[PDB]
């Protein structure tokens, strides 16, 4: 039905049908050139990136929100899918990554087009 986007106490769980190689690009993009911002406008940025081939997951430390970190983790799947996992704070990390996630979806769209 859906791609796979589930939401759990938090945590915001979800595939993406589309290859883990734009994935990787879109999310880095979405975060690294700062395609969403928050209304507390709070650092956002990496603290690792690590590619391993079928994972790929980033990782960004939040100084100003004590409560986590920014992780998004991206798994790769043999059928051209890849599926995200998301990190959350006690707030409720959720809001920032259901527009995360169109970013994502959003900049494959269109570059991949179809």
């Amino acid at each position: 039905m859906d791609k796979g986007t589930q939401y759990k106490d938090g945590y915001y769980i979800t595939t993406l049908n589309y290859n883990f190689n734009t994935v990787y690009n879109a999310t880095l993009q979405a975060i690294q050139n700062g395609q969403t911002f928050d209304y507390k406008s709070n650092p956002y940025d990496i603290s690792v990136n690590k590619n391993n081939g079928t994972d790929a997951e980033i990782v960004s430390a939040s100084d100003s929100d004590s409560t986590d970190s920014l992780q998004v983790a991206m798994k790769k799947l043999p059928n051209n899918a890849t599926r995200i996992s998301i990190k959350y704070g006690s707030q409720g990390n959720s809001i920032r990554s259901s527009a995360l996630i169109g970013i994502i979806e959003g900049n494959i769209r269109y570059a991949n087009t179809h």
